[PDB]
């Protein structure tokens, strides 16, 4: 039995420690910070590329477009020509190619949606750190009152 | 001309794979973005624990 109860009195003083040696307002919220500036960073980074990708997109999207409207050119020359393998191939083309447009459409719809909360959850996120830096400012205020106290001894 | 004609309809097809390839990659990256909202949510609660 003694081995599992050993175990929990070695654990209650090595997480006791632990904490203790690591425990620094400042190092703690600093090293969290860090991360989550390096997090927003990417993230900007990240809604741009998404914003970049958008364009590519969007770039295929008005080729296809294009096609589109070059293939419907093609159905009245078809019409004009009397052919009715020409006109029927035509026809096959444009439809496939909308419901791709209307996809890609939808898809980009999706993702400038995506993308515009991305920048509202950065500028909160934004807003957070200065929250942060705020706190750590009123911290900052209270040590200046200890110095205060440290000077009327040194008189 | 045959041989061109079948050559002329499978580089098409071949262009529109690229394409659907391309968007293909995009939606990738979109669901990359939503995991990366996540994270910030779980750096929050790391941040409420440094206040």
């Amino acid at each position: 039995m003694g081995l599992f109860d050993r175990i929990k009195r070695v654990v209650s003083s090595n997480l006791n420690d632990l904490v203790n040696k690591a425990e620094d307002p400042e190092k703690m919220l600093e090293q969290a910070i860090l991360e989550m500036q390096e997090d927003l960073v990417q993230l900007r980074q990240g809604v741009a590329q998404a914003i970049a990708a958008q364009k590519r997109s969007e770039k295929q999207y008005n080729d296809a477009q294009n096609e589109i409207n070059k293939w419907q050119r093609n159905a009245q020359l078809a019409l004009q020509k009397g052919d009715e393998n020409l006109a029927r191939q035509a026809l096959e083309r444009k439809k496939t190619y909308t419901d791709t447009s209307a996809a890609l459409k939808a898809s980009l719809d999706t993702q400038s949606t995506q993308v515009e909360t991305l920048k509202r959850n950065l500028i909160q996120l934004e807003s957070k750190i200065s929250e942060a830096k705020t706190k750590k400012e009123m911290l900052k205020a209270r040590i200046t009152t200890a110095k205060a106290q440290e000077q009327l001894q040194g008189m």
